[PDB]
């Protein structure tokens, strides 16, 4: 009975982290019922249905095409539809050639053509372009050519089979797409947008928490978590952003998201944020070591380091708010100029020769932190310019 | 005609990068010809084939089940095989309750049961445990229960549709696995064990090259290429190493890979190697920056910083050979002990007070690299103890 407890608790947490999952679990059932209902109560023209498997194929298309996002279902349905169309054409042509050839060489020719085409398509499925965008199209191309060839039917029977398969794929796909767009849309573009903004926010949190924690049993573990987990999640999220970018490319335009929305720039800014995460990770690893410098030697540089960290955090926070609000912002300029000024002041403080009296190992550690922080500052400057460019060339509301 | 070139030249570089991609495009063609033979030349017992679509379903399973690796086909073909066996049972029992109830309620009770279980199964597909292993198993559990329900057939006609679907998944599913295993096996287990051992070698190049590029237009770029584009493949390959580990659990025990081969330790080590790529990434930026320290000030630490960097790379080089050769190796202990020795002799060089005379704006970047290098040496000591542990719990030949 205990595993029943564990599975129901896992269900509870998965549902509570996200409700759109439950609403999608209901949307799939609604699509199935709508499609199935369509066949039982023939709406306007009782379709011929020569083979007796139209309903089977409609339900199969609906179960396979319907995915979480809107870009996912639109892409899967469009690949499946276009591949079925072209491959049905090619299959009818191959069957006509097979018939025209002769009597006994017909199975030989059909099997040879299936071989050649499946081989060429399986090879093409390895290209990078195809692998990222139209993969599921080519699996269906092979499926359909092999269906219309290797299934033993006669000529007119083959023409009817191809038409039936195409019409059923179109109906299943359109039903899936309409219910996914019009009931409770999960746009992948907005999921990518929110993920980018959330990443910005976690980085700001760490920068402020560092400015505080650097110069100072259970609460130790909680603060260790509140430091580690956030940037450590930014680090391990390359594939999620890369996938949401494709899905978002597939989508139609909707509110505040115009026709040419640059998702590749979103992924570029994500890459810059990942570099910041590398540096922040080095900083954190130097926080959680045992060999820590005595406090006052850090406090002798406590002023500019605290100023630098705080201003970087505030600049990142303003960029996150400017992305959540979908408006061009110009506070990041002030918040990054302050950090450049703090870098210059730290430079002229180091020039004055204050660290001349400390043992050089403490110098190792202290200049390590100073170097990582200066690199973080330069990186936030670059990120500020890049986000400004994205917001310009994605047509944000110039109101500010 | 020019775009006909950019497609054929892209074909060649995909074929030469990996030849096994072509021998796979011929293995898919061979499973179709073999299956389509089994259903044309009935070997021993002419199957009943009540509906006329056994040959369609056998060729539809082969196109979907057959994937590159062996763990991918043994995995897709085992989800699809079991999900059809169970759902075929639930698909019949759900069709007995429909009849037992009444006449007009029959098309009402069957649609509800498709709704309830396609809504629960869609939800389970979000769980983190299910999503990695048995995902395609649950997409099929929804097709099958919605094949045997939402397709209009009578009572006795269903006990055949459930068997005709199951017996055409076992045959189309086995015929895919016997070819993947016996013709030219692409074991995903070895594609991971090779990638891990190829990563160690990419890092060893940078460390051997570091001591030379540090202390010293086109060869600018190629040597920039042989640094940047080399280690940067370790950072961007978190998903490939994680995918090949999922397959590698499905596979059978081929030669030198016992039954309990720890594919989760292979990813734990790869997780440490990604931490070295973080630090190595920081060393690279201070190499490609404009503000470079004048040489002779760098040169006063050239004795240990060249000994630390080199003996670390000669330690990662043995771990890469101790994995290609699949033998427990104790050479890495000699190569890692020297690096810890070079760390202490750097302290007694730093404690002796030699860097007291350089302007502190330069001590930033100089004590930076000393810090990133000392952390790398500290990491390869942890990697060495982990690979040494992997070789035990994978039962490597103790010959050495």
């Amino acid at each position: 009975m205990e595993k029943v407890r564990e599975i129901v608790r896992e269900g509870i947490r998965v549902g509570n982290e996200d409700p759109r999952r439950i609403i999608h679990a209901f949307k799939v059932g609604l699509a199935l019922v709508l499609v199935s209902s369509f066949y039982y109560y023939q709406p306007f023209g009782p379709f011929t249905d020569y083979f007796g498997i139209n309903a089977m194929w409609a339900v199969m298309t609906v179960v396979v095409v319907f995915e979480f996002s809107v870009g996912a279902t639109l892409g899967k349905g469009l690949n499946r539809g276009v591949a079925t169309l072209v491959a049905g054409g090619l299959g009818i042509g191959a069957h006509q050639l097979a018939r025209l050839s002769g009597a006994t060489v017909e199975p030989i020719l059909l099997v040879m053509l299936v071989f050649v085409q499946a081989a060429l398509s399986t090879f093409v499925r390895f290209f990078p372009w195809v692998k990222t965008k139209f993969d599921y199209g080519i699996l269906i191309f092979i499926l359909t050519f092999a269906l219309i060839s290797l299934s033993g039917f006669r000529d007119e029977e083959i023409m009817d089979l191809a038409e039936s398969r195409l019409s059923t794929v179109v109906i299943g796909g359109v039903s899936c797409i309409l219910i996914s767009i019009f009931v409770c849309p999960v746009w992948a573009g907005q999921d990518l947008h929110s993920l980018l903004a959330s990443n910005f926010d976690t980085l700001s949190h760490f920068l402020q928490d560092f400015g505080d924690e650097y110069f100072e049993d259970y609460k130790v573990v909680e603060k260790r978590k509140k430091n580690l987990e956030r940037y450590k999640s930014v680090l391990d999220s390359k594939s999620d952003e890369e996938a949401l970018a494709n899905y978002a490319e597939w989508e139609p335009p909707h509110g505040q998201f115009r026709f040419r929305h640059p998702w590749k720039q979103y992924v570029a800014v994500g890459a810059l944020l990942r570099q910041c995460a590398y540096r922040i990770d080095a900083l954190n690893s130097y926080i959680n070591s045992d060999f820590q410098i005595p406090v006052d030697i850090k406090k002798k540089l406590e002023t500019p380091l605290r100023r630098m960290s705080s201003e970087s955090g505030n600049s990142m926070k303003e960029m996150s708010i400017s992305l959540k609000q979908m408006i061009k912002s110009s506070s990041s300029d002030i918040h990054v100029s302050n950090s450049q000024a703090a870098c210059k002041s730290l430079s002229t403080l180091l020039k004055s020769g204050i660290l001349n009296d400390v043992e050089p190992l403490q110098m190792i550690s202290l200049m390590t932190t100073v170097s990582m922080l200066i690199d973080i500052v330069n990186l936030t400057e670059k990120i500020s310019e890049s986000v400004h460019e994205l917001a310009s060339a994605a047509r944000f509301k110039n109101k500010m």
